[PDB]
Order: C-alpha cells, then sequence, then structure tokens
C-alpha cells in the first residue's frame, strides 16, 4: 500500500528484554511457543510469540510478518507493540486477548454457539481480510486457533468480538512439509510451491476457517497422516459441506482450486450484509 521502508521502522529500541516478564506456555505455532507475559514500561499483560532460534532466512521473515502487523490499523486485527530480540529469541510482542484462542472457545461452549453468533465471527473476519486484500497483503494462517476472543457475545447484550493474530512464519520460506500439515487451511497452489503465495490464498483459509466455525471448533482431517492429506488435495477434495447452507455456499464459492475464481472480500462482506436484510 503506502508504508515506505516498513522493515527498517521496525525498532529493537523500544521493547528491551529487560521489561519484559514471561509467563506461562500458553500455544504452539509452526517453529513457535506461545506465552502470556508482562511489559514493564504500570505494566501491561501481553502475549510473546517466540520464534525457535532459526537461520537469518527465517528469522527474516519473521520479522517481516511482524513489520506487517505493525503498519496495518484495523479493529479486528491484533496490535503488535513490538519485537524484542532476547539473546538468540526473536519475539513479537502483542496486546494480550482475554477472551482467548476462537477454537478452544467453541470446543468449551459447543452447546450454546448460535447461528446469528457464528456469521457474526465470520463478518467479523471478512471485514479484516477485506482491509488486508485492500493493501495487497497476504496473511497465511488464517484459522480458528488465530482467532482471539475479545468479547465472547454468548449471554452479553453485545455480540462476539474477535482480532485476527499475526501470521507467524510467512509460507514463503515454509518447508513442503510444514505446508502439508497446514491442510486442508493452506491453498493447495501454496503445497505445490510456497513461491505460488498470493492474495488469493487467504481466501481459500477463510473457506476452511468458515467449516471449523460451523462445526464448532473440530478440527478437519484430525490425525490425518501427511500423506494423506497430501491425498486430499491431489483429487481435488474440499472438507464435508456444513448444514448452515448460507455459509457452506460462501465456503465453497472460497474453496476454488483456481486461486483467480475465488471472489474478492469486497464481494463477500456485499453477500454478507445482503444475507442480513
Amino acid at each position: 500500500w503506502q508504508p515506505v521502508y516498513p522493515m527498517s521502522q521496525l525498532s529493537f529500541d523500544r521493547i528491551l528484554k529487560k521489561d519484559l516478564v514471561q509467563g506461562e506456555h500458553l500455544g504452539r505455532g509452526t517453529r513457535t511457543h506461545i506465552y502470556s507475559g508482562t511489559l514493564m514500561d504500570k505494566k501491561i499483560k501481553v502475549i510473546l510469540k517466540v520464534l525457535d532460534p532459526s537461520h537469518r532466512d527465517i528469522s527474516l521473515a519473521f520479522f517481516e510478518a511482524a513489520s506487517m502487523m505493525r503498519q496495518v490499523s484495523h479493529k479486528h486485527i491484533v496490535y503488535l507493540y513490538g519485537v524484542c530480540v532476547r539473546d538468540v529469541e526473536n519475539i513479537m510482542v502483542e496486546e494480550f486477548v482475554e477472551g482467548g484462542p476462537l477454537d478452544l472457545f467453541m470446543h468449551r461452549k459447543s452447546d450454546v454457539l448460535t447461528t446469528p453468533w457464528k456469521f457474526k465471527v465470520a463478518k467479523q473476519l471478512a471485514s479484516a481480510l477485506s482491509y488486508l486484500e485492500d493493501k495487497d497483503l497476504v496473511h497465511g494462517n488464517v484459522c480458528t486457533k488465530n482467532l482471539l476472543l475479545a468479547r465472547e457475545g454468548i449471554d452479553s447484550e453485545c455480540g462476539p468480538f474477535i482480532k485476527l493474530s499475526d501470521p507467524g512464519i510467512p509460507i514463503t520460506v515454509l518447508s513442503r512439509q510444514e505446508c502439508i500439515e497446514r491442510i486442508p487451511w493452506i491453498a493447495p497452489e501454496c503445497v505445490e510451491d510456497s513461491k505460488n503465495l498470493s492474495v488469493a490464498a487467504d481466501k481459500w483459509s477463510f473457506g476452511t476457517t468458515l467449516w471449523e466455525i460451523c462445526y464448532n471448533g473440530e478440527i478437519p482431517l484430525k490425525d490425518k497422516t501427511l500423506i494423506e492429506k497430501e491425498r486430499f488435495y491431489e483429487s481435488r477434495c474440499r472438507p464435508v459441506t456444513p448444514s448452515c447452507k448460507e455459509l457452506a455456499d460462501l465456503m465453497t464459492r472460497c474453496m476454488n482450486y483456481d486461486p483467480n475464481q475465488r471472489p474478492f472480500f469486497r464481494a463477500i462482506m456485499r453477500d454478507i450484509n445482503k444475507l442480513e436484510e
């Protein structure tokens, strides 16, 4: 879009290791561990995404994703306070989102989630992705584990409010095995060649994420081997159609094997708003 030399703008001085306290381990991502933490100037609760000690290649890519999160500003995208270097550990320091990951939440509440709640989550995500598409940015790690609940909106007068977390290490530098592991969220062209990553990749992943929402955080292809996941895309399959025809139809449109045929998020938003009338 309009930032100039954004990685040159990343500050390795703004958040110093002496002011960051690491808290409990919360989860893992691709070569990463995620922790609770506290950032002292009065203090703020933060999330730390810590990259495994890696080659220069992987660290640079990790910082490029951090830089993109720093440049974007959208109410449905997690805020990144900055980065911290702690000897050989490279760390993204993000705001703490109190409700936690959406997958865990849906597992825990599968028996009280309603249709409008699910629809609101989908619409908020489309809105974040529309914003990224407008800026020619790709995320590449859209899934419910990477959606954080700022407001639960179960028994509240207000509905849910989600925030999309950072992408972690860009697909650009992942191994073929790591790309296969990410099936069926990863766009199939990126499995063929990680160089195929493009804005269209996030449409495919948004489809898989709608599948997860429809199925209350169930993991699609859970326990399938890498060889079976490979087979899945080689045979041009899609996960089973949800009951909810409105979300199933968006899912099908988005999970087209031709990236060029996946509709724009602009159009998905127009359609979602139309459904609301």
